[PDB]
C-alpha cells in the first residue's frame, strides 16, 4: 500500500521521531551542535535501546578514505534500520569525490552513491534516502551545509528520494527564522497563474516572500487571484516578449523596492510530436518559451542589477530533459538546456553572489514506478525550489535535483 | 515485435546502408575524409533522393553556439528520418559543454543530450542514437574521434543506445587493421571461465589480442577450454590473493613478453541481502572481490610497469551501481566504486599514457523495458569493452558507458 506522506505545516516538528547523527568524519560534531535545539538528538548506544523511533539518521562518511573503511556504512546502519519511523530521513554526508584528496578516497566517496540509491530501494513506509557531498574546503563549522540538512530533515522533502546534493565551500548565515526563511525576499515566479507555478507562489509566501506572479494576458483573472491570495502582485506578460525584462524591472521598481531576490523560470509549454512529423512552429515555440526566455530573463535581470548579491535563480527542468521522452525532442532539448543554464552560469554568477540551480520533476499529479509507489504533488516541487531559494543556500549552486520519489526512469 | 539485431562478423560492411555526414561544425569534413574509403558516403540533397537507405546519419553540432541555432537539429534530421534502415546509427557530435567557449554555447551543447535521448525513443527497428562530445582543444583532423565513430557506426554497437561518449583532445594513431584492432596486444581478463568474461576473451581474440584468461582453481577445466579456444593462456588464481599481482606478472613474463596492454576487471560476485538482514561475510566478500581486487590489480600492475604506455584498463560496473538496487547495498557500492576507480585514476594514469574506463551493463541474457525491447547479449558488452581497449581509443578515458538498449532504469 502507498504511504500517505507527511508534508510540512507550521508548528509541526521537523521529524516524526528522534535524530541520530553518527560517523567519524568532520561534519558529525558541528552538525549535532547546529541541530540540537530544533531537533530531538539522541546518541547511538551498543545496547540498541531508544525510547522513540528515528525520524532521521545521518551518517558522516567524510572520514572514510579506504575501501576497507566502507564497512563503517554496514556496521553503523544495520543495527539502526528497524527503528526507523514511517517517513523517516536517512542521509549520508560525504566529501565531493574529486576533492577527497587521494585516489583511494575519491573512489570510496564516489562509491557512496551506489550505497544510498540501493538503500533507498529498501526503506519502507515513505522513508527516503539522500546523499550530500560537502567540499573539502568547507570550514570546520560546516555552516554552508545547514540549509541542505534542514530541508532533507523535514517533511518538506517528502517526495525527494535517492538524490545527491552538492554543497560547496562557502560559509552561510541562517535566516532570522528557519520557519520563515524567505522573509523580506522579493520572488518572481513565471507561469504562476496555475499548476506548479501557482503552488510555488503559495509556498514562497508561506515562507515569508513577496511574490510577483507572472503569466500571460489570457490568464489575468486567475493570476490576480493567486497574487491576492499570497499577498503579492500580478504582472501580466509574455516571457518571450522583447520588453519582458523592462516590464519586470519597472514592476518591482514600482512595488517592491527595485530588486528581485529570487527568480523561478517556471513558465513552459509542450508541443509534442515525433521529430519525423514535426513542423517548424512546434519546434520554435517550445525553444522560445522554455529555453530562450529563461536565458534572457536571467541574463537581463542580472545584467541590469535587479538580481544582485544574494540572488537565487531556479529553473524548471524535467525528467524528460535527463532521460529523454518519445515525442519530445523539442521539449527535452529545452529541459536539458535548463540544466545547461544552471551549469554554465553557476561560475559566472558566483562572482556576483548569485546561485542558479535546476529542479527536474518526475510524475507530478497535475505514477507507481518509484520507491514511494505514488505520484508527486505540486507542493513537493515547490518545497525543493524554496530550499534552493533560501538565503542560507548560498553554498548550493549548479545542482540539478530530481523530485520523483526515486523514480525508476533516468539516465 | 523485437528486432533481430545485426551484430558484427568479419567481412560484413560496417553499416547496413549509406553514411550521410552533415552539419556546419569543425568535425564534418575531417570525418568525411577519414571514413570515405571504408563507408559508402552520400551527400545531402534538397530533393530528398537517395538510392539506398541510411545505415548511418551523423550531425556535426560543434558549430552551434546559440539556442536559435538548435533549429539546425530540426532542419537537418526531419527530412532524413524516414530513410533510415533497420539497425541504423544516428550520431550527434558536439563540443564538451564546459569547453564550448561561452555561456550560450555551453547551454546549447549541454542541451544536445535531451535531444539525442528523446530521438532514441523514436527510432524504430533496432536503430540507435549516440551523442559524442569532442574536446574544444582537439586538432582540426579530429583523429582522436575516429575509434569512437567506428565503434558506433558498426554492428558492434548493437545494444549501446542513448549513450554519451566523451572524447578528449589527444591525437590518435589507427591500428594497422581496423578489423584486427587488438593485433599484438596482451589482454588480461579476470573471471574469464564463464559468462561475460568468456565472451570478452573470444571477442578480444577475434580482434587479434593474446588473452590471459584468469579464474579460480575450481574453474580450471572450463578456464583451459576458453584459453585453448582463443589461442591464449590460462592462469588460475583468486584475484583477492595477496600474490595476485606477482602471479600475473610472472605469467606474462613467462609467456607474453613481460607486458599487459589491456586489463579487464570482470571477475565479480553477488551476496544479495537487505542491509537490515545482512551479515559481515556478505558485505566483506563483495567488497573484497568487486572493489579491493580491481583497485589492487590496477595499481599493482601499473605500479610495477607491467601496464605501461598505451595501456587500457576497463572495469565492469553495473546499472545497479548507477541506479541502485534493492538487496544490493554491498554490490552497488562496489559497482559505483568501479566508476570511481575510472574517474579517480584517469588523470593519474594519463601521465603514463594509460586510459581507464567503465562499462555498466543493464539486462544481459546470462528484459523489455528498453528502447530495443529486448535483453542484451554478452557479446554486446564485450564489444564496448573492446572499443575502449583499442590502441586508437587513447583520447577516451574516465568514461562510464551503459550497455542496456537505452533502458528506462537509471539515475
Ligand atoms: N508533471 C508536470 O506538470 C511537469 C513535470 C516536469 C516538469 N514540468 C515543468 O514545470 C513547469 C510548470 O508545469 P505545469 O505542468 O504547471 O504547466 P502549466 O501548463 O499547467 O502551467 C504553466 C503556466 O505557464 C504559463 N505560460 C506559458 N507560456 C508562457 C509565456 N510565454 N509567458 C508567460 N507565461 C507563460 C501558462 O499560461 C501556465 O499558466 C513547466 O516548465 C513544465 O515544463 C512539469
Ligand atoms: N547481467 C549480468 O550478468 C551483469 C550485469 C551487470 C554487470 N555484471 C558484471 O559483469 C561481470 C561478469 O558477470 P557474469 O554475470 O558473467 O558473472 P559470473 O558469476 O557468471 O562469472 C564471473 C566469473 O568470475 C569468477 N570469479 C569470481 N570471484 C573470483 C575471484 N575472487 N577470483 C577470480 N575469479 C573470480 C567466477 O568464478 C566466474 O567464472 C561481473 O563483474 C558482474 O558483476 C553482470
Ligand atoms: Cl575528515
Ligand atoms: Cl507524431
Ligand atoms: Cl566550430
Ligand atoms: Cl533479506
Amino acid at each position: 500500500q502507498p504511504e500517505t506522506l507527511r508534508r510540512y505545516r507550521p508548528g509541526d516538528p521537523p521529524l516524526a521521531g528522534s535524530l541520530l547523527i553518527g560517523g567519524s568524519g568532520r561534519v558529525a560534531e558541528p552538525l549535532r551542535t547546529a541541530l540540537a535545539d530544533d531537533y530531538n538528538l539522541v546518541s547511538n548506544n551498543i545496547g540498541g535501546r531508544w525510547a522513540d523511533s528515528f525520524g532521521g539518521v545521518v551518517f558522516d562518511a567524510t572520514g572514510i578514505t579506504e575501501a576497507e573503511g566502507l564497512k563503517e556504512l554496514y556496521t553503523f546502519f544495520t543495527p539502526l534500520l528497524r527503528n526507523l519511523a514511517p517517513c523517516a530521513r536517512v542521509v549520508v554526508v560525504g566529501t565531493t569525490p574529486a576533492e577527497a584528496g587521494s585516489v583511494h578516497a575519491q573512489v570510496v566517496q564516489r562509491a557512496l552513491e551506489g550505497f544510498t540509491r540501493s538503500l533507498g530501494k529498501e526503506l519502507r513506509r515513505g522513508a527516503t534516502v539522500s546523499l550530500v557531498y560537502l567540499s573539502a574546503d568547507a570550514k570546520p563549522g560546516a555552516t554552508g551545509l545547514e540549509s541542505t540538512m534542514r530541508f532533507i530533515l523535514s517533511a518538506k522533502s517528502a517526495y525527494v528520494d535517492g538524490q545527491v546534493f552538492r554543497v560547496g565551500a562557502a560559509d552561510s548565515t541562517p535566516p532570522a527564522d528557519w520557519d520563515k526563511p524567505l522573509d523580506g525576499k522579493v520572488a518572481v515566479v513565471t507561469g504562476a497563474a496555475r499548476g506548479i507555478g501557482a503552488t510555488i507562489a503559495e509556498v514562497f509566501a508561506r515562507d515569508g516572500a513577496t511574490v510577483v506572479a507572472i503569466d500571460v494576458d489570457g490568464a489575468a483573472e486567475d493570476l490576480k487571484r493567486v497574487a491576492d491570495k499570497v499577498g503579492g502582485t500580478a504582472l501580466t506578460l509574455d516571457v518571450t516578449a522583447d520588453d519582458a525584462v523592462d516590464k519586470i524591472t519597472a514592476h518591482v521598481t514600482e512595488h517592491h523596492g527595485g530588486k528581485v531576490d529570487i527568480l523561478v523560470n517556471n513558465a513552459g509549454i509542450t508541443r509534442d510530436k515525433l521529430l519525423a512529423n514535426m513542423d517548424e512552429k512546434r519546434w520554435d515555440a517550445v525553444i522560445a518559451v522554455n529555453l530562450l526566455a529563461p536565458q534572457r530573463l536571467t541574463e537581463g535581470l542580472v545584467g541590469n542589477g535587479t538580481i544582485g548579491e544574494g540572488g537565487r535563480v531556479i529553473g524548471l527542468s524535467s525528467m524528460a530533459g535527463i532521460a529523454g521522452n518519445r515525442g519530445q525532442t523539442n521539449y527535452a532539448t529545452t529541459k536539458a538546456g535548463m540544466i545547461g543554464l544552471a551549469e554554465a552560469l553557476a561560475p559566472v554568477l558566483a562572482d556576483k553572489g548569485i546561485t542558479i540551480n535546476a529542479v527536474a520533476p518526475g510524475f507530478i499529479e497535475t505514477r507507481r514506478l518509484n520507491s514511494l509507489f505514488q505520484g508527486g504533488q505540486p507542493v513537493d516541487v515547490a518545497e525543493l525550489i524554496a530550499y534552493f531559494a533560501s538565503p542560507a543556500s548560498n553554498a548550493v549552486t549548479g545542482n540539478t535535483i530530481r523530485v520523483c520519489g526515486q523514480a525508476m526512469l533516468g539516465a
